[PDB]
């Protein structure tokens, strides 16, 4: 209903967010792999600010971030730790007019009681 | 009309559910039946049970989907000995917040039908 | 306009049905193969009934079926003989709410004066 | 506006028709012309003539499509020495019942143009 | 706004026209090729006339053509020289009812001050 | 709201613009950053400057896109040492006439960010 990313000491209004995890399955349909993925894909409005891009281009240190989902009270909160921005796009279209879509790849993601942690 | 998933001691309203099975053919059926993955689409709440069930434990589980019309129980898809093998959650201010996940199970059953994998 | 499948001693209202046949063509565009395909793809409403699925999962014997197409009088009739259900999907979507799509692979299909018969 | 296929001693109303031809190019045209398959889309009736013509016999045939406007004959695509190499019939209560089929022919002709395959 | 193809001593009203050119780029994103493409794709109404097709099927000699773009005065003009029709489709659909789409591959294309010329 | 490209000593109204960058990952980021191509979509006029800049010369160039809201300058994407590596112009009586082209540049800059290729 409302989603607020805390990132790089700033807040951004989230238009849309998705994260996904997967395990392989063999022929007999038995799970045949550990869990992989956990990339977070975020979509936020553009302003004069270039902090997200700077965070990808201008430095090399891992970061943390926080998305808080609300209704109308904090419903739940997706956080990541030790991540890097691995995909960035900014788009203007004079017809949501100006926006950024970027993906974080992080060693740890957490939300409510769940934790996913990569093999690094 | 209405579908109710019973999973992990909780109930979830099903926005959409699909399960499928297939056999190969040659140039004549040429294989045993495979697939039987169940794909479920449910609303998100404060709950993280589905994901916890994927990430936080390793033990197979059972689940139950009950399909209804107007008011009784029309039929019921159950699985046994399954694992969540695909999860995605999406938020979009434009159904606002939802989970789509896939169960891979050794046994699925509905009405009089039973499908059971070679394990 | 109205299509009625007779299958497994029951009748089902057909939402949609398609069957297809094909022959290869070489470079010069000459037909370069016998006719293959003839799979029938059927789409019917779900009820409490699980006969179609049972017919795929619970037994192994070939079957016959019959689709009668009407207008408003029997217009024509697609029949198959010695077939097997090789693909099944059932879908519920609380937005046609609940339906089955399945494919029959059969040694013989017939409609009006046409007959197609596989090499088995 | 209106298209009428004459085939197998019968007439069929054409919902849609396309034919195409092409030549390859290199990094300059680099091939003779190929294709010339005709793709036809017509209403289904009690008739099974088109399918019978594919399944039940083996002899090449001719056909004729006449394109009209308002009332005469605008132009006419004809084929000679062809075979039906693809057939699909579809019923859908939502054009309700139709056939889509492809003719592969040695010769197609329309207005002053002629295309003829290397056979 | 209005586009008029002059071709084979006739004029045709252009429903739509597109041409495109491209150069490869390496990993470092440096251009890594000369310019290629320059095929023109044209879309015109069908009449009783079969001149375009005849030009593809019935002869083998290169040709020239001219598209004039207007507003409401000639805005600019795409011309080609030494070209061949390498793709033709005609479509009727009783739902633009009857039309031709064809592609010209030409050694030289020119528009305003630009010229592109293939290696033949 | 409004975007103005300054290129080849002229200005063009931007219908749409996108630029993107990415890094590969392994089974963890596993590459330096690549991409940074800018994709621009502008109206056609009597002008052929963009195409001339691709076809008629061979020297790298710079350009400037200024993004605005309501009235000042919100931010500005600039490139340096670039080449037009993809051009398409389309006319369609149904935006009627437009150009879509891609710039590949050694350096792009916007607000405080800078991206620079390994050349």
């Amino acid at each position: 209903f409302r989603a607020t990313l805390s990132f790089a000491g700033k807040e951004f209004d989230v238009l849309d967010c998705t994260y996904s995890l997967k395990r392989d399955v063999d022929s007999k349909g038995r799970p045949s792999s550990n869990i992989y993925g956990g990339q977070i894909r975020l979509h936020v409005e553009s302003t004069d600010d270039t902090s997200i891009l700077e965070n990808m281009t201008n430095q090399f240190k891992p970061h943390s971030g926080s998305i808080v989902f609300k209704k109308g009270a904090k419903m739940k909160e997706l956080t990541w730790e030790n991540g890097y921005i691995t995909e960035f796009t900014e788009n203007i279209d004079i017809v949501q007019p100006m926006t950024i879509t970027f993906v974080v790849s992080a060693q740890v993601i957490k939300i409510g009681g769940a934790q996913f942690e990569q093999n690094w």
